[PDB]
């Protein structure tokens, strides 16, 4: 019943059936792109229409096209032919992913560089990565992939302990040409393996842990009805999945008494980006778009019950198209659980006498997705006191290079001759935000600092200013860790039982946003990634930071267009983008295989409730 | 047999007769301080001289001392008597808190204050704080206690939600007189309660949480021998306690093949300190030092298993000395156990086919206090990739005043009348290095951006700069989140395999340091809280970071007295002092007990190791 339900086969089928029979989706056309649309704006609206998003790609070269679909009334809604060389290309296929390593075996130019270095090119594996946009003309309307080389000794070894350095080759994966091959000179290729399930590499096992065991011997506290609505807590809530940006939660709302409050319409991450720091021409076009390129959610791992997820575990099995319209299941590719999360609250009085403890918890709704070498875990988080957080999880196996003779200012070296390029991990979370109702403000707010003098004659006072952001021109904003800004979200229609607006505040972790210079390609491409907080008015075809057609885009879209239009953002539907990051200069204990580092956002209630909303946990 | 084992129920006795005998503890005497004092430098220290220091307080009045005495020889080293007009007060007396409330009850000023106000005498009771040094030159070598009243309606009310606000007391609590009594005016004195096992506020209690189960059906991978040395997952290391500092930290090492290998020789939080930020002169001198001032081990908590702790539990019971000699034990002032830490490394390979998951654990050493209104929790974190980690958890219910009419800024409203003043909780930890050994230096390491142009063509380049610190006088350092600034503490004589130096990586939150004016009173005596990063060569009289005696000192003693002598720290027995706190503008959210806050720092390996330290964790 519910709008916000998961997409089912039956759904995926039944929109491949439509798009035949409109003739939209013959022998020579591919899906790149299908999702679900979220209902406008108008709560009720349409009883039930469902519809669907689709993005075309044509084998044969003609234009490509977007489509949205009703799979309610059987109809196709709109359909537009897309000139990619304006507005992007669509997101790489993940056949074309095979497409590079075989046409460069049998291309003369790349076959002479590899035997310029004593390599079967048998074993040589290619790494087919996007391609973003540079200083080759023709590359302008065609969709190219570029191709990094690294050796794999036997089939179980990892290739990554062996970058071919030096060598890089551009393929047009639509009409299979090799467009360019380039080599700037032979470097060796690093010995030593990388193989973690080695046990020459690993030595003998640990035999010194002892079993943690979690059970929830009567079940776990949620419920989760329709699919995929969840009650936990008092929170409410609808967990979505997209193919492109993954987990998306829906309608999150807090149950303060009688009354459902809500809190956020819409949180997703909806960009990611990878910039990497090596200058040298074999890498330094080298930006993945884990999300816009993509689509993250395509390669969504199976969560293994005991590995991947510990407890008392409930799976979500989110369903998604191939490439023909045929729907995929992901089994078990999200994890929901509860987990203890030490003390809430404590106190022990002297003059009361009375000792008191409480213990806090906290819902996990998570997913990991496979890039290459990559691994991310994408990680949300309600708690009982009205927090809520997000957290990504990066692991996988770092990228390589060869280590100069002489050394790097811009690569690490991990192992004799290996190298790790440093990069960024750079993510947007779009957070359409609905704090008690869609009339909502943002305050930027700093510490103030107060000189000794006529009224703090002790010098001791300290304050603070919040300062609105009332249209989308000014509200462009940089962190200021010094200062220890932060941001509020507040309702000024809605005000809580001391005649204060109901707020939530955005607490940032201040890493630095993207290092490359102001004018590159990347920085263009990914402006929402220069600062730390974007602040726009809803509509419904803003959805993604870096605009609809990521792929081989250059500038023009995405947020930097949004705020053009200036718009009134003081009491009305907002949505706020917080771009976050991690900076990787890769150390030798990432090597072979990277432990988890984090990085992340919460959101804490100010004012929200008229007092401590976790008074009624018990004692247990 | 270990040098570092906990103090013993009979060593404390046994310094308690030997002071007896030695005609230092008569009847007017206190013990204000005792604890075990760390071995001094040596690797081949093999006598066993357990030694402990004891500042005696005499209640007559004459002068205090500071005495060394020997437990294993049965005889006092030395014997000083202190001047503190000089060098500082000694800490404050659990027995001097009911002092101040009992002297005032008879106090004519105090009393008309009550009846004007129409409180009962026998209701209100008196907060005992720290005096601090101001503008009141009668104070200079007297023991002060300043008063603020607060109204208790029966006895299990909460005495923190009826604040009388324009109303202050100084006291002598060794001549036992009321110094000033200072009354700027009536506030009403807020009427709401703030009982939080009220059932007319709690509302019925939840039925919805289900139990969580941790278990350790093997028992735990940690073991503990000669009391308090743990191994576990290749750590080794000493749990001490001290009754000023708490839990500290001895010889942190690590096991690397068949190498232990040292990384911290001590690690404890050596001060906190609590500045308020309201320039009411009713509170402008507010500052607690919790740990200089108040002692925070003295006041620790008997932690409840199910409640405090969970899980499969294993506790220390430390003991200290009462007043007048005697071992008091605190039953269960010390958890620790493992914790399931989610996955630690991921990867699917594509290539070769192989998915490998590996999960992460922590191991947990605790200790949670109790300062009058304030409850704090210290918890070190250990880690199976070799990260350290600190994090402090606030709770308790937030110190009280009137909300003015028309309002404030620097006070928070929390509800009807209902005020709370801004303030900080600064912590300082004293990381005694030890990377490889003693030969350390500290560098800083900034994220460098870089420009495009030549050999940087499509300005994508970034970079980091390392800089060394060589002396005392340039190693007060501040915090740049906007560069990704960082600290690594390395070893030059010591290398990896790639013939770099080993180290590991300060990470900072890179919070707020200390916001009031510079030439402050707490500036001066909290210097150290004004800069988030301190180096000094290593001294075994340098411990705290403000100095031996706080408790009314003047200002300038430890960090900035001990950095003055500028001495040589690029190679050398070094010690590390990190800043890091909380700034607290209470939310309504905080009333009537808070939810828990956190704020800490962690050190992650940086080239310690040869490669990942963890592939020979098993699947399970
Ligand atoms: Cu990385
Ligand atoms: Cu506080
Ligand atoms: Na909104
Ligand atoms: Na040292």
């Amino acid at each position: 019943a519910s709008p916000f339900r998961l997409a089912s086969a039956g759904e995926i089928s039944e929109v491949q059936g439509i798009l035949r029979t409109a003739g939209l989706l013959g022998p020579e056309k591919r899906i790149a792109y299908l999702g679900v649309l979220d209902p406008a704006r108008g709560a009720g609206s349409e009883a039930e229409d469902r519809r669907f998003r689709v993005f075309i790609h044509d084998v044969s070269g003609a234009r490509p096209q977007e489509v949205t679909v009703s799979v309610t009334n059987g109809t196709v809604i709109s359909a537009v032919e897309l000139d990619t060389a304006a507005t992007g290309e669509l997101p790489v296929l993940e056949e074309e992913f095979e497409v590079v390593e075989q046409l460069l075996a049998t291309d003369e130019r790349w076959l002479k560089a590899l035997a310029a270095r004593n390599l079967d090119v048998s074993k040589v594996r290619v790494a087919p990565l996007s391609a973003g946009v540079f200083e080759y003309a023709e590359e302008r309307g065609r969709r190219i992939l570029r191709g990094l080389a690294f050796v794999q000794d036997f089939p179980e070894d990892s290739a990554w302990a062996h970058p071919v350095d030096g060598l890089v080759a551009y393929v047009d994966v639509v009409s299979k040409e090799v467009t360019r091959v380039i080599d700037t000179g032979v470097f060796p290729v690093p010995a030593e393996h990388g193989n973690y399930t080695d046990p020459e590499l690993t030595g003998p096992l640990r035999t010194t842990q002892k079993p943690i065991s979690i059970t929830q011997p009567e079940g776990p506290s949620f419920t989760v009805t329709g699919g995929n609505h969840i009650e936990w807590e008092k929170w409410s809530l609808d967990v979505g999945f997209d193919v492109r940006e993954g987990v998306v939660l829906h309608n999150i709302a807090f149950r303060d008494g009688d009354r459902l409050r809500p809190i956020i319409n819409r949180a997703s991450i909806a960009e990611m980006v990878v910039p990497y720091g090596d200058p040298s021409p074999i890498r330094s076009w080298q930006n993945y778009f884990d999300t816009g390129e993509y689509l993250v959610g395509q390669y969504a791992n199976s969560l293994e019950l005991g590995c991947d997820c510990l407890g008392d575990i409930t799976y979500l099995s989110p369903v998604i198209s191939d490439a023909f319209g045929n729907p995929r299941e992901i089994r078990n590719g999200i994890c929901m659980h509860e987990e203890d999360w030490g003390i809430l609250a404590k106190h022990s009085d002297l003059w009361s006498g009375i000792n008191y403890t409480r213990r806090n918890r906290r819902m996990v709704i998570s997913f990991f997705t496979t890039i290459g070498n990559y691994d991310y875990g994408f990680y949300w988080y309600l708690y009982l006191d009205g927090t809520i957080e997000f957290e990504a999880k990066a692991t996988g196996v770092v990228f390589t290079s060869a280590f100069p003779e002489g050394g790097s200012d811009n690569i690490s070296q991990l192992a004799p001759g290996l190298g790790a390029p440093f990069h960024q991990h750079i993510f947007s979370a779009r957070l359409d935000m609905a704090i008690d109702g869609f009339t909502n403000r943002v305050e930027e707010e700093d510490v103030v600092r107060q000189t000794m003098g006529p009224g703090n004659e002790r010098g001791n006072a300290f304050s603070r200013k919040r300062t609105v952001l009332t249209r989308e021109s000014e509200a462009v904003r940089e962190a200021d860790a010094r200062t220890g800004r932060t941001w509020i979200i507040s309702n000024p229609e809605s005000k809580n039982r001391l005649n204060e607006p109901v707020g939530y505040k955005l607490h940032a972790h201040n890493q630095p946003t993207l290092l490359a210079d102001p004018g590159s390609s990347i920085a263009r491409r990914a402006a929402f990634a220069t600062k730390d907080l974007w602040v726009t008015r809803y509509a419904d075809d803003e959805r993604y930071p870096t605009g609809d057609f990521v792929n081989q885009h250059s500038g023009g879209a995405g947020l930097p267009s949004y705020i053009a239009q200036d718009r009134d953002i003081d009491g009305q539907d907002i949505v706020v983008w917080h771009t976050f990051g991690l900076t990787h200069f890769p150390r030798v204990e990432d090597w072979p295989i990277m432990p988890v580092d984090t990085v992340g956002f919460k959101l804490r209630p100010e004012g929200f409730f008229d007092r401590s909303p976790v008074l009624d946990v018990p004692a247990n």
